[PDB]
């Protein structure tokens, strides 16, 4: 159960490419090319999958699951594009950044022309409840993203809400919008609903746990993440003080629990899909959640 | 008429805009909490989000929808300018995508899909014009007089959508809202032509040796410009007899704006 997902959401899959790239069309080249760029540059498209995925678990059979799949992408793309200049990385997962290619203000500019772009591919399916709910998910990502830039600074739990309530609220919203427009029971909502903020939330630790094994940016300006927290005292240091250069060679020491702790969501995902019907998708679904960690 | 007559006949209008735009920017974030405050509700003409107020009771509204999307109007106009000050800040990119997204959500809140379908079509095509002005740059052969194309797109969209969907949200006349449309249209490019007067080199402004380069190094006082603002702004008060007090604020406005 993992080729066969993309077996299975083969024919699906190949609709939301061709819509992605249908957007891309532009007077001006420079969105088109910088479009082009990230967008064809190799990426696993877990978000959109999520989305098909969750409307034909339900029973839905038009095609309007591929253009909330595609929209969703488009949002994610023109997040990575922000996120590659607020970073100032220049390499994203392989080659370069758009900001190395292309520059800052390009890929900012851009970044707004796919993101309003996924707004009125929003309106056009007609649901006003579709866009409320994304609507608030991704102010809700980007005011988080604020505070990050404000404030530095855990409890467990207080920890955990965060990424809940914020930070994986995109898978959330994916899966819970995508059963919104194939008509979906509530209990099977909550079901998306509930599975989107899981999955995201296994996938985002699980994230957070790749950046040591680009590596260290994470240590590289003092960010609390999982594996981090738990003769101790230059780990605290640097999230105080917001810089951890120079230290992802001595940072070992105990070495994680993070993954056992991803493994609890991606259980806790699965188990909250038990409520709508055994399905090959459905499968795909549940097995997605196993692969993410 | 004149400003003071606006003015005082907004006052009330723009104090809910104010209220809404304070309410929506209350965010426990100190960085966001001070830009409700702070170059914005005080100092400026505000001319956008009066626009918005204007338009939709120009058309016999009484509501007060009409107030926020005056509100996520200047909301939009914000967040482009912050986004036009990146070689960039990341401060600037992310108030500006807060407050992007919080105008979305605004929209959104209006329960039009006529407006979304209008609105996000608008905030579309001034994201085009920012990146297409973006190439502009450091290039006086392309320009050509293809430049207002840029200028349309960019500023005088946002006044169109304004008045266009304070129209609708009003429930107007199909050629009322045809000519509040052409208004916007027009006297947004009217004001983008008058705000290109004196400063700052490197832009291929409609004014026109040269040397397209990053130095400021100007003198030669020798406007066809200003001439041509004027031109639009006639265009703009021309649509709109298809009358009251708030029109002619409205058309007081344009008479101002080419001042
Ligand atoms: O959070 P990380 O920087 O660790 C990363 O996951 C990328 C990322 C994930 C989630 C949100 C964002 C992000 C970053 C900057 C701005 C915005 C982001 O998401 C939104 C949504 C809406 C507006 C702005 C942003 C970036 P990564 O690929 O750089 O590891
Ligand atoms: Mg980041």
């Amino acid at each position: 159960n993992l080729e066969k997902i993309n077996e299975l959401t083969a024919q699906d899959m190949a609709g939301v490419n061709a819509a992605i790239l249908e957007q891309l069309n532009s007077d001006v080249q420079l969105i088109n090319q910088l479009g082009y760029y990230i967008v064809s540059g190799g990426g696993k498209r877990i978000r959109p999958m999520i989305a098909v995925l969750a409307a034909r678990a339900v029973g839905y059979e038009g095609n309007a699951h591929v253009t909330i799949a595609a929209l969703i992408e488009f949002i994610h793309t023109a997040t990575l594009l922000h996120d590659d200049v607020v970073d100032e990385s220049d390499m994203r997962r392989g080659k370069a950044t758009a900001n190395a290619a292309f520059g800052n203000a390009a890929s900012v500019l851009v970044g707004d022309f796919i993101y309003t772009r996924a707004f009125q591919m929003m309106t056009s399916l007609g649901s006003l409840k579709v866009l409320e709910v994304m609507s608030e998910a991704v102010n809700v990502i980007a005011e988080g993203e604020v505070l990050q830039l404000m404030n530095v600074n855990i409890t467990e739990e207080n920890y955990m809400r965060v990424i809940y309530s914020k930070t994986a609220r995109l898978f959330e919203a994916a899966a819970q919008c995508s059963g919104i427009l194939a008509g979906c029971t509530p209990e099977e909502e909550k079901g998306l609903q509930d599975y989107g903020r899981y999955l995201g939330t296994a996938f985002q630790l699980i994230d957070d746990l790749l950046d040591y094994n680009n590596v260290g940016d994470d240590l590289n300006e003092g960010k609390p993440t999982l594996p981090l927290l738990h003769q101790a005292q230059m780990i605290r240091t640097a999230i105080e003080q917001g810089n951890g250069r120079h230290l992802l060679e001595p940072v070992l020491e105990a070495m994680e629990w993070t993954r056992q702790r991803a493994e609890e969501e991606a259980d806790k995902a699965i188990a909250a899909l038990q409520v709508l019907p055994d399905t090959p998708w459905r499968e795909a679904l549940i097995g997605l959640a196993h692969i993410a960690v």
